[PDB]
């Protein structure tokens, strides 16, 4: 259900804005090779943005300047913040702090953030508007900038079966929106499900249709299922795959994160990973769109957990908890990472 | 110029008013193993959009109904219509017409139709709206429907360099929007052209970004060159990636079509056919792209070629000759595909 998971993150962006607009200002480093349209997307994805209400930013494409927020991986000797999205381990030899997927800790050193934080972010950017489903906070982090019309031409299928202008058990079974290759367990696992029920392909790889698809999310909603594997196995690796699949009021058959039902419920979705075999993974879908009346709740269930009423993200994923990590950063300044003094 | 090529189009699409409201009606057939997102296209492709203001419409999923044109690429005892997109040649002995991209001639039973007449077909009905950079003559075929809002909005760099507020040397190097492996033509001038200086990716294939991009209209126009080759090489075999390059204010890098230059103006576009190899072809962009002045002039170049003053199309393809090339087939009454019987 993703009304409650647009509201939940909302809730999540809670913060208070600053005294003046004095605001601190600070200094941001990057990989050598970015670049403007990706330069764009590091000032788009949801971590620009939140330095965008505390502190005050300038880039810089120049090694030329001693800084504070140092990215990338291309500057030995410096103040140096991790930050990816491919599954790639942190080390602390060569940087000082860490934005990652593990399920990890170093005490102020690491700073988990899955990269579902941004199309979280991200999809409150579409909702931003006058023909939008999902509902905003009155006079929030994301109703304080202009609104727009762009959404009802863009979903109108995905704008009609959440809002119950249609139905969900009057649609299609699977579709596949995968497009990377080296992912042995997201291909095959278009063999078995095909061959129980037809699976749609919209990437370069097991591609059903007959059409590349230019909109993901108007894609699903015309479907029951959707597939969400990720590239490679990761415990924490739930990417923005399992959001678009939520966001289109269908059902994520996931499979990647072997410690998943932490993130989100693991009964509004399809976890692989709880199951004994492959063939179950099957199984537990073919008692699903028989019996409706037990499609209903995974549809109709909540996407985050609850806690004595009130509905949360894992770890306490918030706008401000990621300040306590970089406030303690900006803050100390022990070169932890190798003082390079080559011989 | 754009304007042109949507000019031309255009008053192709010129057919005068219903002289009566009784749209003579038409039964058609189909294909089995798609469904709703995929037999909208049968709807959607050139066809019905021209008929649907000509002829009345009612396609059939149903095989245990009447009809006299049959399309599709999955009964067989009737009159049939061989329509393609992909490569693969004539077939005279399973259908009975041909509607394809070949230069053939069997009197009626041949009509050469590239595929975009189908880009262009869009690429004028995705630019009807009242922030669009492509002004349509007034009161036409799409004129006549209601003007939509959604353009500048989403193509905010498109818009732009067409209403002239833009630096052209000022966009990269080569984009390149392709998702296939298999077509080294598409996999190695890119790496020739690539390793030389940067190309951009959209797709899997050859990618830059680390994403696949949704919108591919403003893609190319933050960059010069788009790279509008083939999967592999046909005459007659012209696609609708020649026109998305050609939409956006970009240059195509093109190869594929040993006859496009019948279908277009070679003075518009970059043809490596009409080079001894590849490396010839670095010679002639490292002109265009660093000596403004032809960068110009093909910028300034309509896409088709002229005819002592007036543009065209190859075989005179209009609405017409498609019009009149399927009232001859409501017309002979005799059987070409082989007869099956079995004894
Ligand atoms: C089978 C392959 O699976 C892949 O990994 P994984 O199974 O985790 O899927 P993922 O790579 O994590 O999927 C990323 C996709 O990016 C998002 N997105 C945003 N805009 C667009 C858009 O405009 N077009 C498309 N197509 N996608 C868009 C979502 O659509 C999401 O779905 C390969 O990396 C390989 O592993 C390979 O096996
Ligand atoms: C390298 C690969 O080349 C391919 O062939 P070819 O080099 O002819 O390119 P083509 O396959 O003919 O390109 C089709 C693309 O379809 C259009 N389109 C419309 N909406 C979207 C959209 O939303 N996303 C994307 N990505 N594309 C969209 C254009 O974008 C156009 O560019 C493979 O078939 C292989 O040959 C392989 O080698």
């Amino acid at each position: 259900m993703f009304q409650p998971l647009l509201d939940a993150y909302v809730e999540s962006a809670s913060i208070e804005k600053m005294a003046s607009k004095s605001p601190p200002p600070l200094k941001i480093a990057v990989a050598n090779w970015w670049g403007d349209e990706e330069i764009k997307e590091f000032k788009n994805f949801v971590l620009y943005f939140i330095l965008s209400q505390r502190y005050t930013i300038t880039l810089h494409q120049n090694p030329n300047e001693f800084s504070d927020l140092v990215f990338g991986n291309p500057y030995q000797n410096a103040k140096r913040v991790f930050y990816t999205g491919e599954n790639e381990s942190p080390n602390f030899n060569l940087f000082d702090y860490a934005i990652g997927f593990d399920e990890l800790d170093f005490n102020d050193r690491y700073l988990r953030m899955p990269l579902y934080y941004n199309e979280l972010h991200i999809k409150a950017e579409s909702v931003n508007d006058t023909t939008a489903p999902y509902k905003l906070k009155d006079n929030s982090l994301y109703a304080l900038k202009k609104p727009s019309h762009c959404f009802k031409e863009k979903h109108p299928n995905l704008c009609a079966v959440v809002n119950d202008e249609s139905d969900p058990l009057k649609r299609g079974f699977a579709s596949f929106v995968a497009s990377n290759p080296n992912a042995p367990i997201r291909n095959a696992f278009n063999d078995a499900l095909n061959s129980i029920e037809p699976v749609t392909g919209g990437g370069s790889v097991r591609n059903t249709l007959g059409y590349n698809v230019k909109n993901k999310n108007e894609f699903l909603s015309q479907y029951k299922f959707n597939l969400c594997f990720e590239n490679t196995q990761g415990y924490g690796y739930v990417t923005e795959k399992i959001i678009d699949a939520y966001f289109s009021h269908t059902i994520p058959i996931y499979w990647g994160s072997p410690s998943v039902a932490k993130d989100f419920n693991p009964k509004s979705f399809v976890n692989v990973h709880d199951f004994k075999n492959f063939d179950e993974a099957i199984d537990y879908i073919k008692y699903l769109h028989t019996h409706k009346n037990a499609y209903l709740d995974m549809l109709y269930e909540n996407p985050l957990n609850t806690l004595d009423g009130k509905a949360y993200f894992y770890q306490n994923l918030s706008f401000k908890k990621i300040l306590a990590f970089f406030k303690t950063i900006l803050d100390n300044d022990t070169i932890y990472h190798d003082n390079p003094f080559i011989f």
